[PDB]
């Protein structure tokens, strides 16, 4: 019904493209790139969208008198006329109106701290059906106005900016108060057998596509982290239910647990992750065996205490095993009597790290791919690579058991091959003594210096 501070939301707008509605959500990575963009969510049945970086938390909802009061120095329902502070779940930065552009438009993206007016947004009713001081209702079209620049949060042409043109937004709830201890969608977690479900380590002959039960240290590495993704956008953070279908996304690689005709149980690119290949559910038992709600729903599955059998929804097949303990994970008609898994929730530091490794690997791989492109040939995400490097250098800065996080964060990245990755950039740039752009070459010495600085920061201590 209503929205409250601390609810988690997405900011959705629509565009009409090829005479069909396309729904899109405000997204940003934060590290490596502060700028918002739009993540299409309409084709979810075929291609699951990247939702982790669309989630925002309603930190704060103030009257403007209450805002001006604070600027010159609790599950509150949101009222029209209030100013809101939206913290990005992944990066923990705040949604702001930036002071850069590309005329009258400002960039929208993420600000590293909630000081000043740029990260505040007033909410206005999009019809006479709502008035200042009334509660914002889940479902309401609304207008969002930057407190700092007085422009409207705006969809352009698909991009987002702050503009004098209005755009209608739906602030759609992802979740509200959940029952302590209960599994919800959007959680990052591990699945333990009796040893946990994972894909192999970086640079494996695997190509990282096969699934395993493995024990030992993997139980604390990023490669065994998974994100649960119900087949819905709104209330995708609701409590999970026995038999409810969901996709299971591998965090550091972005691939989706799947049944595949040629190869059996594997992990699959998002573009191949259609519903049937990719829907599993949790079952109480292997016996033969509703209508999805518009709230948190009944809590059903508990971290630690619940035993769960994972079933592939379209085939009915059971997640099981085949054969420094490492077993291959398979889908089978019968499985084994000890197939039930238990779930353990990841904590935020490690969860964040795993997403950062995903983006970083993507970015530097693309940057390596551009270098290979003109390697043989006399005649690149320079901006992002630089910011990414600068961001990681700050993240790895030495400090007071901050030394523990550091060592552990360094460890997560190292076990995901970030050292080779950084080394590969250095080796490829050092093929040159002093091809690319001349524009590109303006940034060469800066980037190699930043890489070496990162390298050192990944080993220090």
């Amino acid at each position: 019904q209503f929205l409250r501070t601390d609810d988690e939301v997405v900011l959705q707008c629509s565009a009409t493209v090829l005479k069909e509605q396309l729904k899109l959500c405000l997204a940003a990575e934060g590290f490596g790139n502060r700028l918002c963009f739009l993540e299409p969510t309409s084709n979810a049945q075929n291609v699951p969208p990247d939702l982790a970086i669309c989630c925002f938390t309603l930190e704060q909802s103030l009257s403007v008198r209450a805002l001006q009061e604070m600027l010159a120095n609790g599950h509150r329902t949101l009222l029209y006329g209030h100013a809101i502070l939206l913290r990005h779940a992944h990066s923990r930065m705040y949604l702001s109106c930036l002071t850069t552009s590309r005329k009258l438009a400002f960039d929208v993206g993420l600000q590293e701290d909630a000081t000043g007016e740029a990260c505040w947004w007033t909410m206005h009713p999009a019809s006479k059906q709502r008035s200042e001081g009334e509660k914002v209702r889940v479902g309401d079209d609304l207008i969002l106005v930057s407190v700092s620049s007085e422009r409207y949060l705006h969809l352009s042409t698909l991009q987002v900016d702050a503009s004098f043109m209005q755009t209608l937004w739906n602030m759609n709830p992802i979740c509200s108060c959940c029952e302590e201890g209960y599994v919800t969608g959007g959680h990052v977690l591990r699945l333990f057998h009796g040893e946990c479900l994972t894909i192999s380590a970086a640079d494996s002959d695997d190509q990282r596509r096969l699934v395993y039960y493995e024990g030992g240290a993997v139980c604390t590495h990023a490669r065994s982290l998974w994100r649960l993704e119900p087949l819905r956008i709104s209330w995708s953070g609701s409590h999970l239910r026995w038999g409810q279908p969901l996709r299971i996304r591998h965090v550091t690689t972005g691939r989706y647990l799947a049944l595949t005709e040629d190869q059996g149980l594997v992990v699959v690119d998002a573009c191949k992750a259609h519903t049937k290949a990719t829907s599993f559910c949790f079952r109480v038992s292997k016996e033969k065996l509703k209508r999805d709600v518009e709230g948190m729903g009944p809590p059903e599955i508990k971290y630690g205490e619940s035993l769960c059998f994972v079933q592939h929804v379209a085939s009915g097949l059971w997640l099981t095993y085949a054969a420094v303990l490492k077993k291959k994970a398979i889908l089978h008609q019968e499985g084994h009597m000890d197939d039930a898994l238990f779930l353990t929730r990841c904590q935020q530091e490690e969860s964040q790290a795993a997403r950062m490794i995903h983006s970083t690997a993507g970015l530097y791989n693309q940057f390596i791919k551009g270098l290979d492109s003109f390697s043989g040939k006399p005649r690149l995400p320079i901006e992002a690579v630089i910011l990414s490097l600068q961001d990681l250098i700050g993240y790895f800065e030495p400090p007071q058991s901050k030394l523990r996080s550091l060592r552990n964060r360094q460890s997560l990245f190292q076990e995901e091959g970030m050292l080779s990755l950084v080394l590969n950039c250095i080796d490829r740039l050092n093929v040159y003594t002093t091809y690319a752009g001349e524009e590109a070459a303006e940034s060469w010495k800066e980037i190699v210096n930043l890489l070496y600085e990162l390298l050192a920061s990944l080993i220090r201590g």
